[PDB]
Protein backbone atom coordinates (compact mmCIF):
# COMPACT_ATOMS: atom_id res chain seq x y z
CA UNK A 1 0.00 0.00 0.00
CA UNK A 2 2.73 2.69 0.88
CA UNK A 3 4.99 4.04 -1.93
CA UNK A 4 8.57 4.46 -1.12
CA UNK A 5 10.74 7.29 -1.75
CA UNK A 6 9.47 10.41 -4.06
CA UNK A 7 9.64 14.17 -3.43
CA UNK A 8 11.52 15.93 -0.24
CA UNK A 9 8.98 18.62 -0.26
CA UNK A 10 9.18 22.60 0.24
CA UNK A 11 11.24 22.78 3.48
CA UNK A 12 14.15 20.94 2.05
CA UNK A 13 16.08 23.36 -0.21
CA UNK A 14 18.14 21.57 -2.74
CA UNK A 15 21.30 23.89 -4.24
CA UNK A 16 23.48 23.05 -6.48
CA UNK A 17 26.69 24.94 -7.46
CA UNK A 18 24.73 26.91 -10.52
CA UNK A 19 21.78 27.71 -8.40
CA UNK A 20 21.30 31.13 -8.69
CA UNK A 21 21.37 33.61 -5.49
CA UNK A 22 21.95 30.69 -2.65
CA UNK A 23 23.38 33.83 -0.29
CA UNK A 24 19.82 35.40 -0.41
CA UNK A 25 17.90 32.34 -0.20
CA UNK A 26 20.32 30.94 2.56
CA UNK A 27 19.78 34.71 4.01
CA UNK A 28 15.76 34.59 3.74
CA UNK A 29 15.53 31.75 5.82
CA UNK A 30 18.12 32.86 8.05
CA UNK A 31 16.26 36.00 8.77
CA UNK A 32 12.84 33.80 9.39
CA UNK A 33 14.39 31.43 11.92
CA UNK A 34 17.03 33.85 13.26
CA UNK A 35 14.94 34.19 16.70
CA UNK A 36 12.12 31.76 16.32
CA UNK A 37 13.05 29.82 19.31
CA UNK A 38 10.14 28.14 19.54
CA UNK A 39 7.86 28.38 16.12
CA UNK A 40 6.55 25.44 14.09
CA UNK A 41 8.94 26.41 10.72
CA UNK A 42 11.36 23.63 9.80
CA UNK A 43 13.36 23.81 7.06
CA UNK A 44 16.53 21.37 5.84
CA UNK A 45 19.54 23.39 3.48
CA UNK A 46 21.19 20.79 1.25
CA UNK A 47 23.97 20.79 -1.43
CA UNK A 48 24.43 18.70 -4.03
CA UNK A 49 28.30 18.14 -4.44
CA UNK A 50 30.75 20.56 -5.79
CA UNK A 51 32.24 23.58 -4.82
CA UNK A 52 30.48 26.82 -3.61
CA UNK A 53 31.71 30.69 -3.65
CA UNK A 54 30.89 33.50 -1.85
CA UNK A 55 28.97 32.31 0.80
CA UNK A 56 28.25 32.80 4.59
CA UNK A 57 25.58 30.46 5.40
CA UNK A 58 23.99 31.97 9.13
CA UNK A 59 22.35 28.84 10.85
CA UNK A 60 19.06 29.94 12.95
CA UNK A 61 16.69 27.95 14.89
CA UNK A 62 15.25 24.54 12.92
CA UNK A 63 17.60 24.54 10.33
CA UNK A 64 19.90 21.71 9.89
CA UNK A 65 22.62 22.67 6.21
CA UNK A 66 24.23 19.72 5.10
CA UNK A 67 26.53 18.12 2.12
CA UNK A 68 25.30 15.25 -0.52
CA UNK A 69 28.58 13.98 -1.25
CA UNK A 70 29.69 10.42 -0.42
CA UNK A 71 32.50 12.54 1.77
CA UNK A 72 32.76 15.67 3.21
CA UNK A 73 35.20 17.17 0.74
CA UNK A 74 32.82 16.31 -2.32
CA UNK A 75 31.06 19.33 -0.77
CA UNK A 76 32.83 22.53 -0.39
CA UNK A 77 31.97 25.90 0.86
CA UNK A 78 34.39 28.87 0.02
CA UNK A 79 32.95 30.42 2.96
CA UNK A 80 31.32 29.76 6.07
CA UNK A 81 28.76 28.04 8.35
CA UNK A 82 28.11 30.38 11.01
CA UNK A 83 26.87 30.39 14.43
CA UNK A 84 26.45 33.44 16.23
CA UNK A 85 24.71 35.28 18.91
CA UNK A 86 23.67 38.76 17.92
CA UNK A 87 19.93 37.89 18.18
CA UNK A 88 20.37 37.86 22.15
CA UNK A 89 23.29 40.20 22.59
CA UNK A 90 26.27 37.76 22.16
CA UNK A 91 24.39 34.82 24.95
CA UNK A 92 25.12 32.07 23.07
CA UNK A 93 23.11 30.18 25.52
CA UNK A 94 20.09 29.46 23.84
CA UNK A 95 21.29 29.04 20.23
CA UNK A 96 19.70 25.16 20.28
CA UNK A 97 18.16 22.75 17.46
CA UNK A 98 19.95 23.48 14.24
CA UNK A 99 23.12 21.34 12.31
CA UNK A 100 25.76 20.66 10.59
CA UNK A 101 27.21 17.43 8.49
CA UNK A 102 29.17 16.55 5.60
CA UNK A 103 30.62 19.70 4.19
CA UNK A 104 34.09 21.06 3.65
CA UNK A 105 34.40 24.86 4.84
CA UNK A 106 37.23 27.12 4.06
CA UNK A 107 36.15 29.89 6.19
CA UNK A 108 36.54 33.24 5.11
CA UNK A 109 38.88 34.93 7.51
CA UNK A 110 40.61 31.54 8.35
CA UNK A 111 38.27 30.28 11.00
CA UNK A 112 34.86 29.40 11.31
CA UNK A 113 32.32 30.21 13.93
CA UNK A 114 29.81 27.82 15.08
CA UNK A 115 29.09 29.31 18.57
CA UNK A 116 26.39 27.06 19.91
CA UNK A 117 24.53 25.65 23.02
CA UNK A 118 22.92 21.68 23.25
CA UNK A 119 21.31 19.74 20.62
CA UNK A 120 23.43 21.68 17.43
CA UNK A 121 25.47 18.87 16.30
CA UNK A 122 28.45 19.38 13.90
CA UNK A 123 29.04 15.54 11.84
CA UNK A 124 31.54 14.63 9.16
CA UNK A 125 32.70 18.09 8.90
CA UNK A 126 36.32 19.51 7.68
CA UNK A 127 37.28 22.54 8.23
CA UNK A 128 40.18 23.90 6.59
CA UNK A 129 40.89 26.34 9.27
CA UNK A 130 40.11 27.11 12.70
CA UNK A 131 36.70 26.60 14.35
CA UNK A 132 35.78 29.19 17.25
CA UNK A 133 33.11 27.85 18.72
CA UNK A 134 32.40 31.33 21.18
CA UNK A 135 30.09 34.17 20.54
CA UNK A 136 31.74 37.23 19.19
CA UNK A 137 32.46 39.14 22.33
CA UNK A 138 33.05 35.68 24.11
CA UNK A 139 29.77 36.07 26.12
CA UNK A 140 28.04 32.72 27.84
CA UNK A 141 27.91 29.52 26.09
CA UNK A 142 26.62 25.83 26.72
CA UNK A 143 27.76 23.09 24.03
CA UNK A 144 28.35 20.95 22.71
CA UNK A 145 29.44 17.94 19.99
CA UNK A 146 31.63 17.35 17.61
CA UNK A 147 31.71 13.94 15.43
CA UNK A 148 33.62 12.58 13.07
CA UNK A 149 35.51 15.50 12.09
CA UNK A 150 38.75 16.76 10.85
CA UNK A 151 39.41 20.51 11.61
CA UNK A 152 42.94 21.40 10.21
CA UNK A 153 43.92 24.28 12.56
CA UNK A 154 42.84 24.96 16.04
CA UNK A 155 39.79 24.45 17.93
CA UNK A 156 38.53 27.51 20.82
CA UNK A 157 35.87 27.05 22.84
CA UNK A 158 36.64 30.25 24.90
CA UNK A 159 33.91 31.02 27.20
CA UNK A 160 32.27 27.45 26.42
CA UNK A 161 31.28 25.72 29.48
CA UNK A 162 32.29 22.59 28.59
CA UNK A 163 32.60 19.93 25.19
CA UNK A 164 32.38 16.70 23.67
CA UNK A 165 34.46 15.42 20.58
CA UNK A 166 34.71 11.82 19.57
CA UNK A 167 36.74 9.93 16.89
CA UNK A 168 38.34 13.14 15.38
CA UNK A 169 41.62 14.87 14.35
CA UNK A 170 42.23 18.33 15.02
CA UNK A 171 45.13 20.43 14.68
CA UNK A 172 44.66 21.89 18.04
CA UNK A 173 42.54 22.57 21.26
CA UNK A 174 42.80 26.33 22.78
CA UNK A 175 41.31 25.71 26.56
CA UNK A 176 39.00 24.34 28.56
CA UNK A 177 36.40 25.81 31.53
CA UNK A 178 34.59 23.53 33.29
CA UNK A 179 35.00 20.14 31.14
CA UNK A 180 36.14 19.37 27.76
CA UNK A 181 36.17 15.14 27.22
CA UNK A 182 37.04 14.00 24.14
CA UNK A 183 37.45 10.39 23.20
CA UNK A 184 39.22 8.82 19.78
CA UNK A 185 40.51 12.48 19.24
CA UNK A 186 43.53 12.85 17.20
CA UNK A 187 45.29 15.35 18.74
CA UNK A 188 43.24 16.11 21.50
CA UNK A 189 44.78 17.60 24.17
CA UNK A 190 46.34 14.94 27.22
CA UNK A 191 44.44 13.77 30.19
CA UNK A 192 44.49 16.43 32.56
CA UNK A 193 41.78 17.32 34.79
CA UNK A 194 41.23 19.39 36.79
CA UNK A 195 43.58 21.86 35.37
CA UNK A 196 42.94 21.95 32.70
CA UNK A 197 39.89 20.33 32.82
CA UNK A 198 40.56 18.05 29.98
CA UNK A 199 39.31 14.50 29.97
CA UNK A 200 41.18 12.28 27.25
CA UNK A 201 40.28 8.84 26.01
CA UNK A 202 42.23 7.32 23.61
CA UNK A 203 39.60 5.41 21.84
CA UNK A 204 35.61 5.30 21.89
CA UNK A 205 34.54 1.86 23.03
CA UNK A 206 31.84 1.56 20.55
CA UNK A 207 30.79 4.47 17.67
CA UNK A 208 28.84 4.07 14.30
CA UNK A 209 28.30 6.95 12.35
CA UNK A 210 24.82 8.28 12.40
CA UNK A 211 23.12 7.65 8.54
CA UNK A 212 22.91 10.42 6.42
CA UNK A 213 21.55 11.56 2.82
CA UNK A 214 23.34 11.90 0.12
CA UNK A 215 23.60 12.03 -3.91
CA UNK A 216 24.96 8.66 -5.70
CA UNK A 217 25.22 10.79 -9.40
CA UNK A 218 21.35 11.79 -9.53
CA UNK A 219 20.55 9.20 -7.21
CA UNK A 220 19.03 9.97 -3.71
CA UNK A 221 20.57 7.18 -1.39
CA UNK A 222 20.99 6.96 2.85
CA UNK A 223 24.36 6.25 3.78
CA UNK A 224 24.38 3.92 7.29
CA UNK A 225 27.85 3.09 8.50
CA UNK A 226 29.13 0.26 9.72
CA UNK A 227 30.14 -0.13 13.49
CA UNK A 228 33.52 0.68 14.35
CA UNK A 229 35.31 -0.39 18.05
CA UNK A 230 37.59 1.39 19.52
CA UNK A 231 37.08 3.99 16.97
CA UNK A 232 40.01 6.39 16.37
CA UNK A 233 39.69 9.65 14.32
CA UNK A 234 37.68 9.75 11.23
CA UNK A 235 35.29 7.39 9.52
CA UNK A 236 36.45 9.08 5.97
CA UNK A 237 39.73 10.13 5.96
CA UNK A 238 41.09 6.77 4.39
CA UNK A 239 39.02 6.99 1.89
CA UNK A 240 35.73 4.74 0.72
CA UNK A 241 33.86 4.58 4.52
CA UNK A 242 32.39 1.61 5.65
CA UNK A 243 28.81 0.55 4.81
CA UNK A 244 25.67 0.61 3.37
CA UNK A 245 23.52 2.74 0.94
CA UNK A 246 20.05 2.77 0.92
CA UNK A 247 18.25 4.06 -1.91
CA UNK A 248 15.97 6.42 -1.46
CA UNK A 249 12.49 4.40 -2.48
CA UNK A 250 13.09 1.92 0.41
CA UNK A 251 12.14 5.22 2.50
CA UNK A 252 8.68 6.05 3.58
CA UNK A 253 9.10 10.01 3.03
CA UNK A 254 7.29 11.13 6.17
CA UNK A 255 5.30 14.81 4.95
CA UNK A 256 3.03 17.21 7.35
CA UNK A 257 -0.49 15.18 7.25
CA UNK A 258 0.45 11.46 7.51
CA UNK A 259 -0.82 9.28 10.40
CA UNK A 260 1.55 7.22 12.58
CA UNK A 261 -1.19 4.22 10.84
CA UNK A 262 0.19 4.97 7.87
CA UNK A 263 4.32 5.44 9.22
CA UNK A 264 3.52 1.99 11.03
CA UNK A 265 2.12 0.18 7.93
CA UNK A 266 5.12 1.58 6.15
CA UNK A 267 7.73 0.05 8.51
CA UNK A 268 5.50 -3.37 8.47
CA UNK A 269 5.95 -3.10 4.14
CA UNK A 270 9.59 -2.79 4.65
CA UNK A 271 10.70 0.58 4.10
CA UNK A 272 13.05 3.14 6.15
CA UNK A 273 11.31 6.66 7.38
CA UNK A 274 12.39 9.62 5.86
CA UNK A 275 10.83 12.61 8.27
CA UNK A 276 10.99 15.34 6.11
CA UNK A 277 11.39 19.22 7.85
CA UNK A 278 7.88 19.80 9.88
CA UNK A 279 6.00 18.95 13.21
CA UNK A 280 4.05 15.63 13.05
CA UNK A 281 1.49 15.18 15.83
CA UNK A 282 0.41 11.14 16.31
CA UNK A 283 -2.58 9.98 17.87
CA UNK A 284 -0.91 6.86 18.44
CA UNK A 285 3.03 5.52 18.82
CA UNK A 286 5.08 5.33 15.83
CA UNK A 287 6.16 2.12 16.37
CA UNK A 288 9.75 0.58 14.77
CA UNK A 289 9.86 -3.69 15.42
CA UNK A 290 11.96 -4.56 12.24
CA UNK A 291 15.49 -5.17 12.31
CA UNK A 292 17.55 -2.27 10.79
CA UNK A 293 15.19 0.12 10.55
CA UNK A 294 16.39 3.93 9.74
CA UNK A 295 13.97 6.61 11.04
CA UNK A 296 16.34 9.88 9.56
CA UNK A 297 14.58 13.09 10.19
CA UNK A 298 15.77 16.47 8.34
CA UNK A 299 15.72 19.83 9.20
CA UNK A 300 15.23 19.15 13.23
CA UNK A 301 11.50 17.05 12.15
CA UNK A 302 9.75 16.90 15.36
CA UNK A 303 7.14 14.46 16.58
CA UNK A 304 4.70 15.50 19.24
CA UNK A 305 2.43 12.96 20.58
CA UNK A 306 -0.99 13.55 21.68
CA UNK A 307 -3.47 11.70 23.69
CA UNK A 308 -0.63 11.23 26.24
CA UNK A 309 1.11 8.57 24.37
CA UNK A 310 4.40 7.45 24.01
CA UNK A 311 5.81 9.12 20.27
CA UNK A 312 7.99 6.48 19.46
CA UNK A 313 8.71 3.05 20.38
CA UNK A 314 11.75 0.76 19.23
CA UNK A 315 10.65 -3.67 19.36
CA UNK A 316 13.28 -5.78 20.84
CA UNK A 317 15.68 -5.68 17.50
CA UNK A 318 18.52 -5.22 16.28
CA UNK A 319 20.08 -2.24 14.34
CA UNK A 320 17.66 0.23 14.25
CA UNK A 321 18.83 3.81 13.68
CA UNK A 322 16.80 6.64 15.02
CA UNK A 323 19.09 9.76 14.27
CA UNK A 324 17.95 13.73 13.84
CA UNK A 325 13.95 14.06 15.66
CA UNK A 326 13.14 16.26 18.34
CA UNK A 327 10.13 14.62 20.27
CA UNK A 328 8.81 17.54 21.52
CA UNK A 329 5.66 16.46 24.83
CA UNK A 330 2.14 17.39 24.44
CA UNK A 331 0.29 19.23 27.43
CA UNK A 332 -1.65 15.46 28.07
CA UNK A 333 1.32 14.15 30.48
CA UNK A 334 2.94 10.92 28.64
CA UNK A 335 3.68 7.88 30.53
CA UNK A 336 6.79 7.76 28.63
CA UNK A 337 8.02 9.72 25.54
CA UNK A 338 10.48 7.36 23.78
CA UNK A 339 11.12 3.15 24.18
CA UNK A 340 13.96 1.56 23.08
CA UNK A 341 13.09 -2.21 23.71
CA UNK A 342 9.87 -3.84 26.11
CA UNK A 343 10.05 -3.91 29.59
CA UNK A 344 12.55 -6.48 30.94
CA UNK A 345 14.10 -6.96 27.28
CA UNK A 346 16.67 -9.73 27.76
CA UNK A 347 18.42 -10.38 25.01
CA UNK A 348 21.29 -8.96 23.32
CA UNK A 349 22.18 -6.86 20.37
CA UNK A 350 25.93 -6.49 20.38
CA UNK A 351 26.70 -6.89 17.25
CA UNK A 352 24.09 -4.55 15.71
CA UNK A 353 23.05 -2.33 18.03
CA UNK A 354 20.38 -0.02 18.12
CA UNK A 355 21.03 3.08 18.47
CA UNK A 356 19.53 6.65 18.89
CA UNK A 357 21.32 9.95 17.95
CA UNK A 358 20.71 13.77 17.77
CA UNK A 359 17.51 12.30 19.61
CA UNK A 360 16.17 15.43 21.52
CA UNK A 361 13.20 15.96 23.83
CA UNK A 362 11.78 18.77 24.78
CA UNK A 363 9.21 19.35 27.77
CA UNK A 364 7.35 22.49 27.17
CA UNK A 365 8.92 25.84 26.57
CA UNK A 366 6.24 25.79 23.18
CA UNK A 367 3.63 25.71 25.19
CA UNK A 368 2.84 23.38 28.14
CA UNK A 369 3.98 19.63 28.09
CA UNK A 370 4.32 16.81 30.54
CA UNK A 371 5.88 13.38 30.56
CA UNK A 372 6.52 11.17 33.42
CA UNK A 373 10.13 9.82 31.87
CA UNK A 374 11.26 11.06 28.69
CA UNK A 375 13.46 8.22 27.52
CA UNK A 376 12.93 4.37 28.67
CA UNK A 377 16.31 2.50 27.54
CA UNK A 378 15.15 -0.94 27.58
CA UNK A 379 17.35 -2.88 24.80
CA UNK A 380 21.00 -4.10 25.95
CA UNK A 381 23.78 -2.48 24.01
CA UNK A 382 22.08 0.11 23.11
CA UNK A 383 24.15 3.26 21.93
CA UNK A 384 23.11 6.43 22.52
CA UNK A 385 25.01 8.81 21.13
CA UNK A 386 24.43 12.22 21.25
CA UNK A 387 21.00 13.12 22.73
CA UNK A 388 19.45 16.36 24.89
CA UNK A 389 16.69 15.43 26.89
CA UNK A 390 15.42 18.96 28.58
CA UNK A 391 12.50 20.15 30.47
CA UNK A 392 12.34 23.83 29.74
CA UNK A 393 13.41 26.39 32.04
CA UNK A 394 12.20 29.29 29.95
CA UNK A 395 9.14 29.85 27.04
CA UNK A 396 5.55 29.71 27.16
CA UNK A 397 3.93 26.80 29.43
CA UNK A 398 6.65 26.75 32.03
CA UNK A 399 6.04 26.00 35.67
CA UNK A 400 6.77 23.31 38.31
CA UNK A 401 3.54 22.14 37.79
CA UNK A 402 2.96 23.46 34.72
CA UNK A 403 5.74 21.53 32.47
CA UNK A 404 6.11 18.93 35.35
CA UNK A 405 8.53 15.96 34.21
CA UNK A 406 9.83 14.03 36.75
CA UNK A 407 12.98 11.46 35.28
CA UNK A 408 14.88 12.46 32.05
CA UNK A 409 16.32 9.12 31.27
CA UNK A 410 16.19 5.31 32.46
CA UNK A 411 18.65 3.19 30.90
CA UNK A 412 17.57 -0.99 32.11
CA UNK A 413 19.71 -2.45 29.52
CA UNK A 414 23.07 -3.51 30.06
CA UNK A 415 25.83 -2.97 28.04
CA UNK A 416 24.57 0.51 27.14
CA UNK A 417 26.62 3.22 25.75
CA UNK A 418 25.98 6.92 25.77
CA UNK A 419 28.60 9.01 24.65
CA UNK A 420 27.78 12.88 24.29
CA UNK A 421 24.51 12.98 26.98
CA UNK A 422 22.87 16.00 27.75
CA UNK A 423 19.67 16.02 30.21
CA UNK A 424 18.35 18.92 32.22
CA UNK A 425 15.80 20.37 34.81
CA UNK A 426 13.69 17.22 35.56
CA UNK A 427 12.17 17.68 39.11
CA UNK A 428 13.68 14.01 39.96
CA UNK A 429 16.10 11.97 38.73
CA UNK A 430 17.38 13.71 35.41
CA UNK A 431 19.56 10.13 34.60
CA UNK A 432 18.78 6.56 36.27
CA UNK A 433 20.70 3.86 35.97
CA UNK A 434 19.59 0.37 36.73
CA UNK A 435 21.07 -1.61 33.85
CA UNK A 436 24.65 -3.87 34.10
CA UNK A 437 28.03 -2.17 32.37
CA UNK A 438 26.99 1.04 31.35
CA UNK A 439 29.41 3.39 30.21
CA UNK A 440 29.33 7.08 30.01
CA UNK A 441 31.30 9.19 28.09
CA UNK A 442 30.48 12.90 28.74
CA UNK A 443 27.53 14.21 30.53
CA UNK A 444 25.85 17.91 30.92
CA UNK A 445 23.34 18.87 33.87
CA UNK A 446 21.17 21.42 35.35
CA UNK A 447 19.26 20.96 37.61
CA UNK A 448 15.49 22.00 37.62
CA UNK A 449 15.66 26.02 38.30
CA UNK A 450 11.92 26.07 39.39
CA UNK A 451 11.84 24.21 42.82
CA UNK A 452 9.76 26.06 45.16
CA UNK A 453 11.58 25.05 48.09
CA UNK A 454 13.34 22.19 49.79
CA UNK A 455 10.73 20.36 50.67
CA UNK A 456 9.80 19.94 46.78
CA UNK A 457 12.78 18.20 46.15
CA UNK A 458 13.23 15.88 49.53
CA UNK A 459 13.89 12.26 48.17
CA UNK A 460 13.94 10.24 51.20
CA UNK A 461 16.79 11.16 53.64
CA UNK A 462 18.46 12.86 50.61
CA UNK A 463 18.52 16.47 49.66
CA UNK A 464 17.53 16.53 45.88
CA UNK A 465 17.30 13.85 43.53
CA UNK A 466 21.00 13.06 42.01
CA UNK A 467 21.17 14.15 38.18
CA UNK A 468 23.04 11.38 37.63
CA UNK A 469 21.97 8.25 39.54
CA UNK A 470 23.59 4.08 39.39
CA UNK A 471 20.86 2.29 41.32
CA UNK A 472 22.72 0.54 44.67
CA UNK A 473 22.07 -2.74 42.76
CA UNK A 474 24.34 -2.61 40.05
CA UNK A 475 27.29 -4.41 40.62
CA UNK A 476 29.03 -2.59 37.19
CA UNK A 477 29.14 0.85 35.83
CA UNK A 478 31.59 3.73 34.19
CA UNK A 479 31.36 7.27 33.53
CA UNK A 480 34.01 9.92 32.36
CA UNK A 481 33.81 13.47 32.54
CA UNK A 482 30.52 14.40 34.00
CA UNK A 483 29.03 17.71 35.40
CA UNK A 484 25.77 18.91 37.04
CA UNK A 485 24.86 22.97 37.68
CA UNK A 486 22.51 24.75 39.88
CA UNK A 487 20.68 27.30 39.83
CA UNK A 488 17.70 27.70 41.95
CA UNK A 489 16.58 31.29 40.88
CA UNK A 490 13.48 30.66 42.49
CA UNK A 491 14.72 29.80 45.81
CA UNK A 492 18.89 30.08 46.48
CA UNK A 493 18.35 29.24 49.93
CA UNK A 494 18.17 25.28 48.21
CA UNK A 495 20.76 22.53 48.89
CA UNK A 496 21.03 19.76 46.50
CA UNK A 497 22.61 17.12 48.30
CA UNK A 498 25.01 15.86 45.20
CA UNK A 499 24.69 15.80 41.58
CA UNK A 500 25.70 12.37 40.99
CA UNK A 501 24.63 9.14 43.86
CA UNK A 502 26.27 5.53 43.33
CA UNK A 503 26.94 2.24 45.19
CA UNK A 504 30.45 2.40 46.56
CA UNK A 505 31.73 -1.22 44.59
CA UNK A 506 35.02 -1.90 43.31
CA UNK A 507 33.61 -2.14 39.63
CA UNK A 508 31.48 1.21 39.53
CA UNK A 509 33.41 4.09 38.76
CA UNK A 510 34.18 7.10 38.00
CA UNK A 511 36.41 9.89 36.22
CA UNK A 512 36.56 13.37 36.47
CA UNK A 513 33.43 14.48 38.20
CA UNK A 514 32.07 18.53 38.55
CA UNK A 515 29.28 20.25 40.75
CA UNK A 516 29.30 24.02 40.12
CA UNK A 517 26.72 26.31 41.51
CA UNK A 518 25.91 29.08 38.73
CA UNK A 519 25.91 32.61 41.14
CA UNK A 520 25.51 31.15 43.94
CA UNK A 521 22.07 30.62 43.16
CA UNK A 522 21.32 27.26 46.01
CA UNK A 523 24.94 25.51 46.55
CA UNK A 524 25.85 21.29 46.35
CA UNK A 525 26.41 19.72 49.67
CA UNK A 526 28.71 17.11 47.79
CA UNK A 527 30.21 16.05 44.31
CA UNK A 528 29.01 12.32 44.50
CA UNK A 529 27.05 10.80 47.70
CA UNK A 530 28.47 11.96 50.85
CA UNK A 531 31.85 12.80 48.83
CA UNK A 532 33.78 15.96 47.23
CA UNK A 533 33.59 19.55 49.00
CA UNK A 534 30.27 21.43 48.68
CA UNK A 535 30.11 24.55 46.35
CA UNK A 536 30.60 27.75 47.91
CA UNK A 537 30.48 31.59 47.18
CA UNK A 538 28.71 33.31 44.49
CA UNK A 539 31.68 33.07 41.98
CA UNK A 540 30.98 29.83 40.43
CA UNK A 541 33.94 27.74 40.79
CA UNK A 542 33.49 24.32 40.54
CA UNK A 543 33.78 21.24 43.32
CA UNK A 544 36.09 18.80 41.72
CA UNK A 545 36.27 14.54 42.51
CA UNK A 546 38.83 13.19 40.37
CA UNK A 547 38.19 9.12 40.74
CA UNK A 548 35.48 7.71 42.55
CA UNK A 549 35.42 5.20 44.57
O1 LIG B 1 31.95 37.72 7.06
C1 LIG B 1 32.27 36.45 7.57
C2 LIG B 1 32.12 36.43 9.08
O2 LIG B 1 30.74 36.33 9.38
C3 LIG B 1 30.46 36.40 10.76
O3 LIG B 1 28.99 36.36 10.74
C4 LIG B 1 28.52 37.64 11.09
C5 LIG B 1 27.95 37.59 12.50
O4 LIG B 1 28.96 37.24 13.43
C6 LIG B 1 27.34 38.94 12.84
O5 LIG B 1 26.65 38.81 14.17
C7 LIG B 1 26.52 40.01 14.90
C8 LIG B 1 26.84 39.71 16.35
O6 LIG B 1 28.22 39.40 16.46
C9 LIG B 1 26.49 40.87 17.28
O7 LIG B 1 26.63 40.41 18.61
O8 LIG B 1 25.15 41.30 17.05
C10 LIG B 1 24.87 41.72 15.73
C11 LIG B 1 23.42 42.23 15.64
O9 LIG B 1 22.50 41.18 15.83
C12 LIG B 1 25.11 40.58 14.75
O10 LIG B 1 24.93 41.05 13.42
O11 LIG B 1 26.30 39.23 11.92
C13 LIG B 1 26.75 39.35 10.58
C14 LIG B 1 25.56 39.66 9.67
O12 LIG B 1 24.96 40.87 10.08
C15 LIG B 1 27.43 38.06 10.11
O13 LIG B 1 27.99 38.25 8.83
C16 LIG B 1 31.06 35.18 11.45
O14 LIG B 1 30.79 35.23 12.84
C17 LIG B 1 32.57 35.15 11.20
O15 LIG B 1 33.09 33.95 11.72
C18 LIG B 1 32.89 35.27 9.71
O16 LIG B 1 34.27 35.49 9.53
O1 LIG C 1 18.32 29.50 30.53
C1 LIG C 1 18.80 29.29 29.22
C2 LIG C 1 19.72 28.08 29.21
O2 LIG C 1 20.64 28.20 30.26
C3 LIG C 1 21.62 27.18 30.32
O3 LIG C 1 22.34 27.39 31.51
C4 LIG C 1 22.71 28.76 31.77
C5 LIG C 1 24.21 28.72 32.02
O4 LIG C 1 24.86 28.44 30.80
C6 LIG C 1 24.73 30.05 32.56
O5 LIG C 1 26.06 29.85 32.98
C7 LIG C 1 26.96 31.02 33.11
C8 LIG C 1 28.32 30.60 32.57
O6 LIG C 1 28.23 30.36 31.18
C9 LIG C 1 29.37 31.68 32.84
O7 LIG C 1 30.64 31.19 32.47
O8 LIG C 1 29.37 31.97 34.22
C10 LIG C 1 28.15 32.52 34.67
C11 LIG C 1 28.32 32.99 36.11
O9 LIG C 1 29.24 34.06 36.13
C12 LIG C 1 27.07 31.45 34.56
O10 LIG C 1 25.83 31.96 35.01
O11 LIG C 1 23.97 30.47 33.67
C13 LIG C 1 22.59 30.64 33.39
C14 LIG C 1 21.89 31.20 34.62
O12 LIG C 1 22.42 32.48 34.92
C15 LIG C 1 21.99 29.30 33.01
O13 LIG C 1 20.61 29.40 32.73
C16 LIG C 1 20.99 25.78 30.39
O14 LIG C 1 21.98 24.78 30.18
C17 LIG C 1 19.87 25.61 29.36
O15 LIG C 1 19.15 24.43 29.63
C18 LIG C 1 18.93 26.80 29.41
O16 LIG C 1 17.92 26.68 28.44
Amino acid sequence: EVVGGGDLGPNVLVFDPSTPDIQGKVDEVFRKQESNQFGTDRYALMFKPGTYNDINAQIGFYTSIAGLGLNPDDTTFNGDVTVDAGWFDGNATQNFWRSAENLALNPVNGTNRWAVSQAAPFRRMHVKGGLNLAPDGYGWASGGYIADSKIDGEVGPYSQQQWYTRDSSVGGWGNGVWNMTFSGVEGAPAQSFPEPPYTTLETTPVSREKPFLYLDGDDYKVFVPAKRTNARGTSWGNGTPEGESLPLDQFYVVKPGATAETINAAVDQGLHLLFTPGVYHVDQPIEIDRANTVALGLGLATIIPDNGVTALKVGDVDGVKVAGLLVDAGPVNSETLVEVGSDGASGDHAANPTSLQDVFVRIGGAGPGKATTSIVVNSNDTIIDHTWVWRADHGEGVGWETNRADYGVHVKGDNVLATGLFVEHFNKYDVQWSGENGKTIFYQNAKAYDAPDQAAIQNGDIKGYAAYKVDDSVTTHEGWGMGSYCYFNVNPDIRQQHGFQAPVKPGVKFHDLLVVSLGGKGQYEHVINDIGDPTSGDTTIPSQVVSFP
